[PDB]
């Protein structure tokens, strides 16, 4: 029940927690966030860091609650309050990834930097079929787009547990991946820990006891004496689920994963699911671990498969994973989300971030606003990764489609410098997409987010809005557009015209 | 809650109830059966029949003990004692079937008769594929056996609810189908109304509303309110299931049973589980109907497809649904069953009676002994259908692989009788296989189990135990053992000397 009690700072932001939760940061009066149990749709880590330098750790979930100006924690666990004597948001950043979750100095696979990706959910949802994803393979390359790291998403298996592409839809899956290749795509396959419980797999995973069981709401009963699994709701259905910590449980995985890798050339894994709240209740585990923990070993399968994206997790700040933000509605609430989830998922140790899908990424959400695309397609290029889903040569008018292929055009120019600091963030954990207040802290910006830099010397500020006119924030230096070559002195809010076409961008020249 | 309670007459014996449990009848002093919500892994029926003539029926479950001489059943609607004034078994069999389960005019499809029928659940088990199951075919003709109604069983398809053939180990069922018709077979498959719940089958059903419902344990949520699904365990594992209550879920069975018959052929289905058990706890059914009526309306899918066969079974008596006795084990005590099982069944109504599996159809017990299976062929010979599953040819050398020959050859040649029987069985109930009580009240046979009649004129004697020597009590008249030619006087019991080859039956000429 330990508990900590923090008046802010004069002018102190806090943010941290959860990634989901970053549009309701800095934690105002009244903000209150669990992570007891919940990750909230998306990554969470029991940190919070301030724009004084100042940062909360534990090793455990806590709540955290502000009244008035007045931090309130109660920790699972133990947690302290630090000071890093920098007195900004990056040295809180830098002292609490050293001391917590050090740089593994390890990349994802560069594959998911080095083109766009693009993931079939959108165009063709639950009817994951050869002959339409062929199609869709094709059609990005002939519309001129770069072929990508290809994600293959939910139902191309028989059933939740079996590891095989379902044969009625995938007459020759392996013939399929080879012209993939062939074409220049990689591709991932979706995957998760549960299992359909009334199958051959699900009768072998309680036979080998790698699945979490029941516990009957019962005080005493012990993991080695339980006989029934566990059984959990989720959005597909009701199914039994891997126990994560169960070393048994990794050897079943790894068998699974190699086992499409060396039968059909499987690239890598899209893991989904793993969020703690399916492992909450009358659970029984083999090594007696939180559900927190059980997402945090979910997300350890992926240090195996070096092309992966996760999107629920806790903890593993520092490591070699692609942290996907989660889902976004088809609204300009959502594409005004990118910006500050990523930039947190930054400084929670997830510097792999890619921004969902471009125009969204919920399926019920697929009316289309055109605009909307474009201006995601615009934020994404400049992030750290760009992913597709929806055909923008499918819903796109002629010259929106051609702004989007414009947004293509600038991350290639750009790519040099994405990913000379991707490679920095593998060593030193430092973001690749970095907030304003990063890197000009105590300038005015501790409220900017829909502002971000690019490494140290380049302020991206995507159009979010309707309009023919942009504002931005520079901080003291000179910038350049890179576009227009306009110079322009910093330490002022500028006003832009712009167009569709427009991705504000500006070089630090001093 | 309504009871009767019946002194036992001077003699009196009762059967009745449950088909699985006819071993332990006449009731004895000390018995018990619960109907409400369990058919004991077989057909259940609201009835029980004496010796003396009387009868009981309920249109509703219930139970009953006899304590002492005192037979007392407990109803959970309403039920009754009834007389018939002719004082012996058949005459309440006969005035029980008329009033409460008239025989409906029809037979099941005759190929199930004519030609003894092969499972291929103990040859393959789980692992049921294209190839194996051709093989099993041809190694039934290259062996001289006849070819019949060949049953694919349980795993067939890709999960619980999707009713089509696995590709992966059906490259091409149809073509399979095509090649087994022309080799004389007809073909049946597995079904239940388990559906696999994380899976599109599931999501479906739940969408159009056809599943049974779970009640949350409240006593107010109705049918139309509730949103999720019972999930019930059986032994597969964790399932939804279908609501019999519901006439959508009769039509969403209708499309997949009659798109396997359109799309492959297949020419009837073994319609397992539907159990009463299944249906127990907090669940809701759009029409409100208790455990053993989602039982009996399982049973009423086989009114539309004349090649069918049913374990469990709640009522529909005279109904041309074949009635297969459940999973006998690979012991001397369960053939011993074969006969006071089917006897029992045809007196509930199921003349078209089948014993299960020539050997045992229980796949866990598969030093199998030789001799019990010679026996169980025999057993089955001259009962109204034969069902092999086992490859005789494969665990019996040749003097027991040619006996049970034999006793295919001595079916064939009492062939034209079976049938008479069968084709009188649709349109009066009279059962095919009659106990000797039935055919000859009042001459001591109310507790002989290892004779049976067939129809009024042969009594079948199996050897049923290990030896060179039979007892058989042969009723008052003449009696002509059909191999020898000897007559024998009745009243009285005979010993015989058998051989492995034996199959003890003797016409009636006086
Ligand atoms: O069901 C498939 C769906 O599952 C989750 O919602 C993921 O976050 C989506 O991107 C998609 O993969
Ligand atoms: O699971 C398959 C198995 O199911 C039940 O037990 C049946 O009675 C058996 O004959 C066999 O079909
Ligand atoms: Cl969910
Ligand atoms: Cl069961």
């Amino acid at each position: 029940q330990q508990s900590l009690h923090i008046p802010l700072l004069k002018g102190e932001c806090w943010w941290g927690a959860a990634v989901n939760r970053a549009h309701d940061m800095p934690l105002q009066p009244g903000a209150f966030i669990q992570l007891n149990g919940d990750v909230s749709g998306n990554q969470a880590v029991p940190l919070l860091l301030s724009s004084a330098g100042r940062y909360v750790w534990s090793d455990q979930p806590f709540s955290v609650k502000r009244e008035g100006d007045i931090l309130s924690i109660s920790f699972t666990g133990t947690g302290a309050l630090y000071t890093a004597s920098g007195g900004s948001l990056k040295d809180a950043w830098g002292e609490a990834a050293a001391r917590f979750f050090p740089a593994s100095g390890r990349l994802p696979d560069t594959s998911l930097f080095t083109a766009p990706q693009y993931n079939t959910w959108i165009e063709l949802i639950y009817n994951q079929n050869q002959e339409d994803i062929l199609r869709y393979a094709r059609d990005i390359v002939a519309n001129g787009f770069p072929p990508g790291v290809l994600m293959i998403d939910d139902n191309w298996f028989p059933y939740y547990g079996n590891f095989s592409f379902r044969k009625d839809r995938f007459p020759d899956a392996a013939g399929m991946i080879s012209t993939l290749h062939g074409m220049g795509f990689k591709v991932m396959l979706w995957v998760c820990p549960f299992l359909s419980p009334d199958t051959e797999a699900f009768r072998e995973a309680l036979a080998k006891r790698i699945v979490l069981f029941d516990s009957k709401g019962s005080d005493t009963l012990q993991w080695q004496h339980a006989v029934d699994p566990a059984i959990v709701h989720w959005w597909n259905g009701y199914s039994a689920v891997l126990d994560g910590s169960n070393p048994d449980a990794v050897t079943w995985m790894r068998e699974k994963l190699d086992g499409l890798q060396q039968q059909y050339g499987i690239d890598g894994f899209k893991f989904d699911a793993g969020d703690a709240e399916f492992y909450l209740g009358n659970i029984l585990s083999r090594e007696k671990i939180g559900a927190n923990e059980q997402c945090e070993r979910w997300g350890r399968i992926g240090l195996l498969y070096p092309m992966n994206e996760y999107r629920a997790m806790w903890k593993n700040g520092g490591q070699p994973l692609v942290e996907r933000l989660r889902d976004k509605y088809h609204t300009w609430e959502d594409v005004r989300k990118l910006i500050p989830h990523a930039s947190l998922a930054g400084l929670l140790g997830y510097s792999f971030v890619c921004p969902d899908m471009i125009g969204g990424g919920d399926f019920s959400s697929f009316k289309l606003d055109q605009e909307l695309i474009v201006r995601s397609a615009q934020c994404h290029a400049l992030m750290p990764m760009m992913q597709f889903s929806v055909a923008p040569w499918r819903v796109l008018d002629s010259s929106q489609l051609q702004a989007v292929k414009n947004a293509v055009a600038l991350r290639r120019q750009m790519l040099p410098e994405i990913m000379k600091y991707t490679r920095e963030a593998a060593v030193t954990g430092m973001p690749v997409l970095r907030s304003m207040e990063f890197v000009f802290p105590h300038q005015g910006f501790e409220r900017v987010e829909d502002q971000f830099m690019l490494g140290d010397n380049y302020l991206v500020a995507p159009v979010l809005e309707k309009g023919s006119v942009r504002k931005i924030k520079l901080p003291k230096g000179r910038w350049q557009e890179i576009q227009s070559g306009k110079v322009y002195r910093g330490g002022e809010t500028i006003e832009l015209k712009v167009t569709l076409n427009t991705i504000p961008c500006f070089k630090r020249t001093t």
